[PDB]
């Protein structure tokens, strides 16, 4: 019913086989069993071999050995340097052929088996392996925005694979868990952060048996299960008159709820919480702050080892567009930075990559680096809400690396975002990264076949943010489409270029938005320009942009450390790609590229469509080297992309010609 | 549970009573029974009397006599001049006191009883009555946009009173039928013109018993029942492979469906049809035209006397905004005028008042007067979709009179729209007017208490388009709020001024729209400006407006007869209130009022809010003269109106300052 994605395990030719007779499985835990089963599956599919699974080595057999450090006869120095529980070593014996996959814990053996299979899919020579791998981020999580009626909020890839008709739908969940574990993902929240009436009951006896069955499957693949919760649950399901976190009976209700969940799911991860945001209830309803609110839940989960993931996407969703001094981009920092040092140690603040809302380009959220005493994790959006909704191609890995590599200068040079969220800069006990899932029930999982690369690459970056976009794309393409060099170079080029192409024909120079309200797909320059969501570009007949300077604007630049604040504050040094996020400028202002702002708009919108046409041409040149079904699936979306790009180009160019009166330098067609 | 609206029948003081001992009911048909019951109800409530109902006069009793012409002992010349079946005479005997209510048919007696009760509510002296009344429009209809899940499309007054949970909900239906008959309405379609899956079954045995029960109630009040139909019903419910009107089995399926309905509802009115509009299926799907499509249904209903009401709201709902030669306003005329003479005699084309879509101001649809061989009826929208959604006050009767009194010049001077749709200009056998219902389950029926005046006034104009807005408002206010002269002058002033006030702060000079997409409430100047619905204003930094001239534009003016075409074609003679519907003009163009177009925009938006504030002030001055519940219901909406008017003012003024760069002449506050 559905694609294997990158775990194709395509049969090798006769010149690319391996000789093994046994798999030595030193443990029989559910994770070890999963790891053995995956190894058997990949070796049968790729190599046409069926080695016997044994618990003790045969010293004359060719073997793959699976074990932790304490299972080793001799513990050699490389695996001796492992410190992270999920780390592993893979090494070929240099003496029969033996591969040792040595994990610090059972999950390290599982990740090591997926790495060894990845090497095989990629055609690597395994005769002399010596590999050590340890993840950089402790939490590597997926958030689902699935509802129990089967819809998915901002889902562009079909219906929920978890829920239908206000109930739970499992073989597809197992295959999903395999995909997640193959790229190291170790945590999942299964339900929408906007928790509606049925979903509120996921923390009650009526649904916990079902939650536990799903948690059982994920546990076997090293994945902890979380639920998103309704902060007002003590009222809605617990029959209490209030949800105030300082009310003693509320506090007790949450403690009892925690105890009940852990009876069904003894390793339950904890709660994801959207509170006091977009009309979802929270501590503010009772005049409480978010440390009081998060700490109350944290205290309920603490005896059991659970975490509270408290989202920082908090802002005034009833902003007056007339009020130019109120800045939504400042809201998260202003709410949370004063609370540093007030949170319990099992609270993690989860902060989106940018301060507004997953736009095609945003600067980095100032909260990263600003709270040395509070755990932080970053949230990115794998589902392409503002980045083309899986109709347009948009490989998000280059954007995420720009965010991860941004130096906050919080402790001087070398204070990159990735060091904040991996916990090393400030010694966070719990931290990491989360991604909003792009999957659904479509047979290709992600709507656009090539959007499988975004789920893959999310997991790779969460494991090691220092991996290049180039090598992630290479890994993904080879595993998914094979090793023909034209196919690999072409699809890698398509992926690596796609975000810039989509940006070119959507909103200019960092200002964001210019999307249709509601569904958020397609061009509408004034879509939210007189609305109450704080998302304005202030275009008039003379110029455009948000003045976020301290000197004359909202003062948002001051939320950065001095080196970045100065860069953005000055009109002359602010990078072109963010100019209109930080400055209000005339259409005739000249950018670092030499272009005026208005001619930049025309250039990128005309040229963006030409680039989209080239994406499609380059894919067509692969006909015959890709199976027809995926060839045509992708070609259909690239054609949709080209036609919609023309709409983006002409709507934006006409809007700005109608406002600026300045023609295209080159005389190209503006309606 | 709900208000009596204008049928209050408030108790009279002791100096305003009537003496009657008997009601002579010469017939005992269900309509006569309804008429007697209403008379008994009004006389008991107003006069505290309970006359006995008898079938033969007592020559010494004071009496009200009810009968048709053939029941008269002596037929005097006035009732002798009646020709319309629903006409009646009311006259006091000039000899005991006797009032004769003499109808041409039983429905004329019912309308005559409601008129006599109206005179009593209004305090008129009935000692020497001599009244004759005959309706001008043969069809005086209400269209419901109710769905069977209980929602109402564009309903601002609560949920359906007919349906809930995909079934039928009747005492409220009886009281609704009384309100409709009191203002002469004689036809109703009970379900949305967009016929969804459950509603398609209203023409099948599963729901016809329920339809018949509702039809039974309306019949007693002289009202014929219609259903809206899904043109693709032969596929969806009849298991046929096509819905092509020329397919013989389709034709037969509709004939059998007609025969089945008439077995349950022997006087069934017929079908309302939305076809080939906004993605609803129709004859075009099979390459057929609308005469072929309407005539097929007409032939099915003809043996039974049914009518096909075929809506002309047909246009390209996939228009390219770049294409300035395609004009949605021309679509209905271009589709239907070439079909004149091709329709069966029981088809009526139902045409909205304007060629676009119920905007606050539109010019009159050119189809009126253009089809001398095809029955026409006009559709107006009582529910205030673009006229404030019953949050803002908007008494629509002045607008409807402008449309009704518009001279088309089709047969020279004196070819008013009202003469087209009353059938007199062209001798139409079936014609009239229909209004989209503004009611729902709210206890005050219409959402805004004062919107009851729009339902009342619709029925009054449908009976006699020559009634003044002033006298309709006077009738409505006295019956609903009493005869205190301050209350009557104030609420009449509020009503009569309200449409112009709402127009003043919404879209300028006839161009329409500037509303939020989707729900259509509140300001959004570019809301649909780059959309596919054909609703563009073309505002740029120099000017605004649609060029609909023959000389340089879309040529829409040529759809009018020469006198009107010339008026609109010339920039100098086009009325200011429609200028931007017909011309694209610079912001500095001077109107007949002396204002530039841009300063006109500022003036009416600032002053419109001041006028809304005055509506509220004048209502507040009535405290103590209105019951507190309706006082506060209305005051709450007027406060909502004032605050929303400020939003309309500032959004439009800021948009046009940002585009034009021209400041307000008077220095008032533009953000
Ligand atoms: O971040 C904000 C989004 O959460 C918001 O989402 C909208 C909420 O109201 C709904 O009815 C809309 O359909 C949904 O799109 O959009 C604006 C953005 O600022
Ligand atoms: O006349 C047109 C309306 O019928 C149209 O209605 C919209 C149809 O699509 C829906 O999803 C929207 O919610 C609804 O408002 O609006 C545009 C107008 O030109
Ligand atoms: C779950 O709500 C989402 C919302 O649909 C989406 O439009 C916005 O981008 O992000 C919100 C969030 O991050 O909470
Ligand atoms: C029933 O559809 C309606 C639609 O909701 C409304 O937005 C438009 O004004 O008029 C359509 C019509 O008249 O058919």
């Amino acid at each position: 019913g559905y694609e294997p994605c990158w775990l194709r395990y395509e049969r090798k030719d006769q010149y690319s086989r391996l000789r093994f007779e046994e798999i030595v499985a030193k443990r029989t835990s559910p994770i070890f069993q999963a790891a053995v089963e995956e190894l058997q599956k990949g070796l049968r599919s790729m190599m046409e071999i069926e080695p016997q699974v044994v618990q003790e080595v045969n010293e004359t057999a060719n073997s793959i050995w699976l074990g932790t450090l304490e299972d080793e006869e001799f513990e050699r120095p490389l695996e001796g340097t492992l410190v992270h529980p999920e780390g592993y070593v893979i090494r070929s014996d240099v003496d029969p052929f033996r591969i040792y996959i040595i994990g610090k814990t059972d999950a390290g053996v599982l990740y090591g088996v997926f790495h060894f299979l990845r090497l095989l899919q990629m055609g690597e020579n395994i005769a002399q392996l010596s590999i050590i791998e340890q993840p950089k981020n402790r939490l590597r999580m997926i958030n689902h925005w699935d509802n129990m009626d089967g819809s998915i909020e901002r889902g562009y890839a079909g219906r929920s694979i978890f829920f239908v008709d206000d109930q739970f739908v499992n073989q597809r969940i197992k295959d999903y868990a395999r995909l997640l574990a193959s790229v190291g993902i170790n945590a999942i929240s299964i339900n929408n952060v906007n928790v509606h009436k049925t979903e509120t009951k996921l923390i009650t006896d009526h649904f916990l048996p079902d939650v536990a069955e799903v948690a059982d499957i994920f546990r076997t693949y090293g994945i902890k299960t979380f639920l998103s919760i309704n902060y007002a649950s003590p009222i809605e399901i617990g029959g209490l008159p209030t949800a105030d976190p300082l009310d003693p009976e509320v506090r007790w209700w949450w403690k009892e709820t925690a105890k009940r969940i852990y009876q069904y799911i003894p390793d339950f991860g904890g709660f994801v919480v959207k509170a006091d945001s977009e009309f979802r209830p929270g501590p503010f309803t009772y005049g409480r702050d978010h440390a009081e609110g998060a700490n109350m839940l944290a205290e309920a989960l603490a005896p059991f080892g659970g975490l509270v993931i408290w989202r920082c996407f908090v802002y005034n969703c009833q902003q007056d567009w007339r009020d130019r001094t109120t800045d939504r981009a400042k809201a998260a920092y202003d709410h949370f930075k004063p609370l540093d040092g007030q949170f319990r140690e099992n609270v993690i603040l989860q902060i989106k990559n940018g301060p507004m809302d997953f736009q095609v380009r945003e600067p980095v959220s100032p909260l990263f680096g600003a709270m040395p005493k509070t755990n932080q994790m970053m949230e990115v959006q794998i589902t392409q809400e503002y980045t083309g909704q899986q109709k347009h191609l948009c490989f998000l890995i280059p954007q995420w690396k720009e965010v991860l590599d941004f130096d906050t200068y919080a402790k001087g040079k070398g204070s990159e975002v990735k060091k904040v969220i991996d916990g090393s800069l400030f010694d966070y006990r719990y931290s990491g990264i989360a991604g909003v899932s792009n999957i659904g029930s479509d047979p290709n999982w992600t709507g656009h076949t090539l959007a499988q690369a975004n789920l893959y690459g999310f997991g790779r970056l969460a494991w090691n943010p220092d991996l290049s976009a180039e090598e992630i794309a290479n890994e993904w393409v080879v595993q998914t489409f094979g090793d023909d060099s034209q196919v690999v170079e072409t699809i890698s080029w398509m992926l690596l270029s796609s975000w810039r192409i989509y940006e070119n024909y959507t909103s200019p120079l960092g200002v964001g938005w210019m999307v249709n309200p509601g569904h958020h797909y397609g061009p509408n320059v004034d879509g939210y320009e007189y609305s109450h969501w704080g998302t304005y570009h202030y275009a008039d007949r003379d110029g455009i942009g948000v003045d976020r300077t301290v000197a004359t604007g909202t003062g948002y630049t001051a939320q950065y450390f001095p080196e970045n604040a100065a860069m953005y504050e000055s009109l002359d040094t602010c990078p072109d790609e963010l100019l209109l996020f930080f400055h209000h400028v005339p259409y005739t202002h000249r950018l670092h590229s030499g272009e005026t702002v208005i001619q930049h708009i025309y250039n990128t919108h005309f040229e963006g469509v030409e680039q989209a046409k080239q994406l499609r041409k380059r894919w067509e040149q692969l006909k015959g080297k890709i199976d027809e079904k995926r060839y045509h699936d992708v070609l259909e979306r690239l054609t949709i992309q080209v036609e919609h790009a023309k709409e983006w180009r002409d709507v934006i160019n006409t809007y700005f010609y109608r406002k600026s009166g300045i023609d295209d330098q080159y005389g190209r067609k503006i309606y």
